[PDB]
């Protein structure tokens, strides 16, 4: 098993999430990001680990549901199964990542990407350990009912540089955004 990761969008007003959606229109080039960087593996012949929240398990479309070509591991303490389509079910972070552990998915996973929501981000930026944030600044505020945790600047140090991420301003919609790269050790 690789790295272990966060990837999130937000707004200036620290937003990710409005009514179960997002709380900007859809970006398609910032969902392409997102698809390329949680598919990715580096090392041949393994696949990504997605771990999300039940909620955002809900949001993404069905169709698009479980998220191709990454194991798919949901969240939750009410459900007693993986939702249809899911293909795990944990019932804590800490589950999640000991059964990253067992022989089965041990040799299967490259990097764990943690993709939401507030809570799970919550957990798993306040864990000691080697932790990378991947941030996308959608740069206006969006009125928002779900937000990202704080990001403490004494120990996320932001890269000056990550392969595979543009440091230029992206536009669509007449939305402006940038990409971060953040990482922790402690
Ligand atoms: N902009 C972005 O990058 C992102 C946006 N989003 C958006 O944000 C929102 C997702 O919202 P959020 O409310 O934070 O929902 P979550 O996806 O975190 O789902 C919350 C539920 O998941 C389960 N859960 C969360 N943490 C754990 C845990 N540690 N262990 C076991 N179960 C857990 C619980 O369900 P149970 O009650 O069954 O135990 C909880 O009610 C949506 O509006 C979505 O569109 C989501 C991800 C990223
Ligand atoms: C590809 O089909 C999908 C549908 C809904 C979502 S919710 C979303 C998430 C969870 C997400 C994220 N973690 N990081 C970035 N940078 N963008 C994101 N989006 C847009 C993610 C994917």
């Amino acid at each position: 098993v690789g790295s272990l990761n966060c990837i999130v969008a937000v707004s200036q007003n620290m937003g990710i999430g409005k009514n179960g959606d997002l709380p900007w229109p859809p970006l398609r080039n910032e969902f392409r990001y997102f698809q390329r960087m949680t598919t990715t593996s580096s090392v041949e012949g393994k696949q990504n680990l997605v771990i999300m929240g039940k909620k955002t398990w809900f949001s993404i479309p069905e169709k698009n549901r479980p998220l191709k070509g990454r194991i798919n591991l949901v969240l939750s303490r009410e459900l007693k199964e993986p939702p249809q389509g899911a293909h795990f079910l944990s019932r804590s972070l800490d589950d999640a990542l000991k059964l990253t552990e067992q022989p089965e998915l041990a040799n299967k996973v490259d990097m764990v990407w943690i993709v939401g929501g507030s809570s799970v981000y919550k957990e798993a930026m306040n864990h000691p350990g080697h932790l990378k944030l991947f941030v996308t600044r959608i740069m206006q505020d969006f009125e928002s009912d779900t937000f990202f945790p704080e990001i403490d600047l004494e120990k996320y140090k932001l890269l000056p540089e990550y392969p595979g991420v543009l440091s230029d301003v992206q536009e669509e919609k007449g939305i402006k955004y940038k990409f971060e790269v953040y990482e922790k050790n402690d």
